[PDB]
Order: C-alpha cells, then sequence, then structure tokens
C-alpha cells in the first residue's frame, strides 16, 4: 500500500518540474502542514532529502521548520509578561511565539551575499524552555527550492465578526491577532508561489492520543516527562485553533498557490483518502 511519502513524492514529482518548464527564477516554496503528530515533520524532511539527491547542484534546495523561527528565550519572557493573563502566550508554542522580524527579513533577503542565514532553536536550554542557537543554518542564494513546515501553516485569521464566534474568544482572541502576521507575509503573500502538502485526519482528539504515546516511550526510556494530565493540559493548548481553523483550511485546498495535496489519515497514520487540487 502507498504510504504519505508515495503519495508525496508522486504528487511532487509531477509539479516541481512542471514548475521548472516555466523558467521561472524566483523562489518554488513548498508548505508542510498537519497535526502534531501526524508525522508531517518526518515526511517533509524525507522530500527535503529526495530533491537533495535528484536535483542536488542544480538547483538550490532550502529547509525549516517554522519553530526554528521562534523567539529568543528572552523575547519569549517580554512576551509572558507583556500578555501575561492569557494562558495560550505563556512560553513557546501558539502562533505569535515566533520572531516575525527576523522572519520577514530572511523572506526580504531571499525574494533580494552568496548565502542567507536562517535560525535554529535549542527547546532543551533554560530547563527545557528553550532558546535561539548562536549558529543557525546558511542557505545559497538565490534560493530555488524552500520547503517550511509547522502544524499550523496555512490557517487564516478570522477577519470579520470576531465578536460572534464562540470558539473566539478568551486568550484566542490575541492569536487570531498573531496569526495574521504569517498569513499575511506567507501563504496570502501574493509573491508567494508554492505548492502544499496537506495532512488531515478522521478524528482531532488523534492529536491527544499521538503525544500521549511519544510521552509513555520517552518515559519509559528516561523516567521523565509529563503526566498523562500534563500531555492533556498541553494539547489543549493547541485544540482551540484546531476547532476554530482547521476545517476552513483544509477544505479551502489552497495552502499552496500552484497546486495543493491533501492527505487524510488514522489514527495508525494511515491514508483512507487523498485529493489534488490545481487552482484553476
Amino acid at each position: 500500500s502507498k504510504t504519505v511519502l508515495d503519495y508525496t513524492i508522486e504528487f511532487l514529482d509531477k509539479y516541481i518540474p512542471e514548475w521548472f518548464e516555466t523558467g521561472n527564477k524566483c523562489p518554488l516554496f513548498i508548505f508542510f502542514s498537519g497535526p502534531q503528530g501526524s508525522g508531517k515533520s518526518f515526511t517533509s524532511i524525507q522530500i527535503y532529502n529526495h530533491l537533495m539527491e535528484k536535483y542536488g547542484g542544480e538547483k538550490s534546495i532550502g529547509y525549516a521548520s517554522i519553530d526554528d523561527f521562534y523567539l529568543t528565550h528572552e523575547d519569549q519572557l517580554k512576551l509572558n509578561e507583556q500578555f501575561k493573563n492569557n494562558k495560550l502566550l505563556q512560553g513557546r508554542g501558539l502562533p505569535g511565539t515566533h520572531d516575525m522580524k527576523l522572519l520577514q527579513e530572511v523572506l526580504n533577503t531571499i525574494f533580494n551575499q552568496d548565502t542567507v542565514v536562517l535560525p535554529k532553536y535549542d527547546k532543551s536550554q533554560f530547563k527545557g524552555e528553550g532558546d535561539r542557537c548562536p549558529t543557525g543554518q546558511k542557505i545559497k542564494l538565490p534560493v530555488d527550492i524552500f520547503i517550511l513546515e509547522g502544524w499550523f501553516l496555512g490557517f487564516n485569521p478570522i477577519l470579520q465578526g470576531i465578536e460572534n464566534n464562540d470558539l473566539l474568544t478568551g486568550d484566542m482572541v490575541d492569536v487570531n491577532a498573531k496569526l495574521f502576521f504569517y498569513s499575511d507575509l506567507l501563504w496570502r503573500n501574493p509573491e508567494i508561489k508554492s505548492l502544499g502538502i496537506v495532512f488531515t485526519t478522521d478524528n482531532i482528539n488523534n492529536v491527544y492520543g499521538w503525544r500521549l504515546q511519544q510521552e509513555h516511550e520517552l518515559i519509559s526510556k528516561v523516567g521523565k516527562g509529563m503526566t498523562d494530565e500534563q500531555v492533556h493540559a498541553f494539547v489543549d493548548r493547541y485544540m482551540p485553533s484546531y476547532k476554530l481553523y482547521l476545517n476552513d483550511f483544509v477544505r479551502s485546498e489552497s495552502l499552496g498557490s500552484i497546486a495543493t495535496l491533501t492527505l487524510g489519515i488514522d489514527s495508525n497514520r494511515n491514508v483512507y483518502s487523498t485529493k489534488t487540487r490545481c487552482i484553476e
């Protein structure tokens, strides 16, 4: 049976060459989006390698996880107080906890030396609170293909009647405002041409399961991790976002400006359905 990888490679091996046949010198972005635990991270990494091997020296390939752009430990502390009463913004995690100014600059440089520098993060820092690495990564300019991945890529801010939406309340109000900067800068940015890989599942509560598994394995290995109660508390921080944006995002099939591949997977990460939308 075909895995998510099989479908993804199939989709990209058709569309990437078709993009190059256009002669476009601007970068081609490739966005990977999927709930935490869906395996989208591993899949994006596999594609990175796939492209590195296929095009190797004839094309410049870049890769980054949106979390590579988390705020410096210090700035997150600043963010904590700034939104002292918003529990969703305390600590790295939700939209608004990333360094947008830095992302803005990188994008600027890309669409502009011989290399551009992207940040790298270290989550083990400050007893697990995390901090930015003293040294990131360097990508050769111009960039031909740029792979970016995150669990909320493609989500769009609620723009109208934000006081009537029941899901959009409390701490989510600021999160929604924060989400704007990513959307505006990336998947809603008219200058960005891209292919999208979307992972969705039959039940969103699969996310709890997937993280409960991950943590149980860590504990059985080093006797340290969150209690199930804490794992629930952890995931609960992301559920509001899922409930608010996942539907429009996935149903819209437009993470990619050129084409989008949507994959539906079950608890065992098994594919039950596939769909490719090529923006008409």
